[PDB]
């Protein structure tokens, strides 16, 4: 049991924040894992941090195929626990499906970096560090694909406290492994942290609990696309500010870290709403999920309304840890006040697209976050952006555009449930 | 629909369209072999790169070829599918318009091009990309006339597309009419001007012939990724033979042309089965579509049983147009004998994987031909690793593509 009834008042939901703070902790700890990873790699040379830096941002492209092993496992388990049906065939077929697509990026995995590494602007000695840094990682990718599937498996059953306690220890495993082994030492910090957490889940399986490979691949197919395509998409949005020198290039990276710390709240509610909508839609409790997602939307909007306010009223404060060049503090402060207006939009953007994932409409955020980016973030902030001479137009449009969809494709949730009743 | 019928009435016109397309590029390669050999490399690497790029046409094709068939079968007005198909087609032509031109320069330099080849590729791919909207509209008109079952009209246009393409190329290659030699640019204008003249035909007869755009994208999205990912997949399959020198690399491309001369048959029947399965599924008549795809599979497998058998019995006869070194004739003869056995299977593959496109489950060939090329061709070959990846291909492209026919029997099993 986890589902709230069919609009049964309870205007305060409470249960949502209990099943979100754990996901917020897991996502905030992902930043501490990489921030400390930058401190441990910077102890040797900046050439190794370049090999690690471009690899992590490239590990985004790699881990995009990890979406099938998550959504295919997270969604069906959430619905099956909702309908009180045995959620065991989804786990064994999901963990096998995770290992299935784990083979392509097992052998020719370091090539996906090294080959693409030089075509963007790498050196000969920088890439040799990346090869030593990534060789122990691509050996244990089927291990990571199993850990990711275990993550999505617990999220469906409404037990996000298990991937929280494991994340706290897994990071101390990663912190301890690299800090002692430290460019190849940091690579063992990832592989060993993935076999430890996996074996904990293996130990947390002794006392925890194939024609559907289609349904798992079919649901998460847009997710692996949406992840991979948005990466290239954001690369196009960043490229619009590379034309304004490294000054604004650094100022956009400063806004990224300020957004990332401000994003872990929403992504935690997203995976939450993904579970809450799945358990409700699985039990044929349709009036309750809309009463739940609307409640989460209302509360997350106020959380984001506070978040944007802090970004607006303390721009120079939030850039202070990165405040060096005043022209960079300039563009960074302008960015914070611009996207500080579009924070409540992200409350509805992630929930409407996140709750639909559990409901099965995973193909919608793909068609959505792409079409609400190309002919909206890029083209209006490019085609009509020829004569502007300002970085505030891709920033002004990204805030303006993000609103559309976030608040303007409400409709897809407004009406997909309309015919559902 | 109960005895036997001329199912070739849909296949033959498309076969002519899929043929001569061979001649359109064989002669064009000769028209660019008339100049310097460096321009032929700029041509081949362009057409190959055009194979990768021409993956977004499936979204503009399947979205138009599938729904029109179902609606022509359902006797429902199929005009909103064409006006929004061409409209969507024009809008999928913009992401490549002035944004995928430099993609060639970014991709040629990563495969080992020459500073001159990248330049000849530009002068060749300059008029091609200016008229991407015109080629996409004609590509959508193809599936439009195929969906309605009128594949003879594009066959007339394909023949028009040929005489203008070769005519303009052969003229602009050297300036036959007192014109300046455009070089590699003349072949580029041959394609472009042949697209605009074919497009004007489709718009002229549109004068006397004849929203929910999200659903169309839900149809062509897996099909577009199939052509895109299979191209990378076959790149990995060839990569297993690059380790055996250039004599095995050459014999494989020789088999490619001999296969293509034998491939245009099944592709036309695939579109034929794509249309026949489309109309009868939109009209609920399931006994008519199951009996048709069964009869299509039976008749095509026999043709492919003759086609492959000839390849097995006449290897060194059919390769001599490409034979130079007897060691290359050796490896090429084995490739034909191996693929000649799996030819009757591709008959069932193109017809079944293609009928499911007509039924709306277009994410079926994607989930299959990917999971069939990788963990059944690439992986088993990579383990046992030229007759090891060659035998496995036939062993796979037959057996796995075969017994997958049960999924069609299962999709139909619950359909009744």
């Amino acid at each position: 049991i986890i589902v709230n009834p069919n609009e049964p008042y309870l205007s305060v939901i409470k249960k949502v924040v209990k099943l979100s703070i754990p996901i917020i902790v897991v996502n905030l700890l992902y930043t501490v894992e990489n921030m400390i990873s930058m401190i441990l790699v910077s102890s040797i040379s900046p050439s190794a941090v370049a090999a690690t830096g471009f690899s992590l941002s490239l590990l985004w492209f790699i881990y995009s195929l990890m979406a099938l092993s998550y959504s295919g496992t997270n969604i069906l388990i959430a619905q099956f626990v909702g309908a009180k049906k045995d959620p065991s065939p989804i786990l064994i077929n999901g963990l096998f499906l995770s290992f299935l697509i784990s083979l392509p990026l097992f052998f020719y995995g370091k090539d996906f970096v090294l080959f693409l590494m030089k075509v963007l602007g790498a050196s000969e000695t920088v890439r040799s560090l990346a090869k030593e840094y990534l060789t122990p990682i691509f050996w244990f990718i089927p291990i990571g694909f199993l850990t990711n599937t275990f993550y999505g498996a617990y999220n469906g059953a409404g037990d996000t406290k298990t991937p929280m306690k494991v994340a706290i220890i897994m990071n101390l495993t990663h912190i301890g492994t690299a800090y002692t082994l430290i460019v190849e030492g940091a690579g063992w910090g990832i592989a060993i942290s993935e076999i430890l957490a996996f074996f904990i889940y293996t130990f947390l399986l002794i006392f925890f609990k194939p024609k559907l490979l289609f349904k798992m691949v079919r649901l998460g197919t847009p997710t692996a696309l949406e992840r991979a395509i948005t990466t290239l998409s954001f690369n196009v949005f960043v490229g619009f500010l590379a034309k304004f020198g490294d000054k604004v290039l650094a100022a956009h990276q400063i806004g990224l870290r300020i957004e990332s710390i401000s994003f872990m709240i929403g992504f935690g509610v997203m995976i939450a709403s993904t579970t809450l909508a799945g358990q409700n839609y699985g039990a044929r409790n349709y009036r309750g999920m809309v009463h739940a997602v609307n409640t989460s939307a209302h509360f997350t909007a106020l959380v984001m309304s506070l978040t944007g306010l802090i970004l607006i009223l303390f721009p120079h404060y939030l850039v202070y840890p990165f405040s060096r060049d005043p022209e960079v503090i300039e563009w960074a402060s302008y960015y914070l006040q611009i996207v500080g207006i579009s924070q409540p939009a992200m409350a509805y953007a992630s929930i409407y697209s996140g709750a639909l994932k559990g409901m099965g409409k995973t193909h919608i955020p793909l068609f959505v976050n792409i079409s609400s980016f190309w002919l909206f973030r890029i083209i209006p902030s490019y085609f009509l952006l020829k004569v502007i001479h300002s970085p505030l137009v891709p920033w002004g449009f990204m805030t303006f555009e993000t609103a559309v969809r976030a608040l303007f494709y409400y409709t897809v949730f407004k009406k997909v449930v309309g015919k559902l009743l």
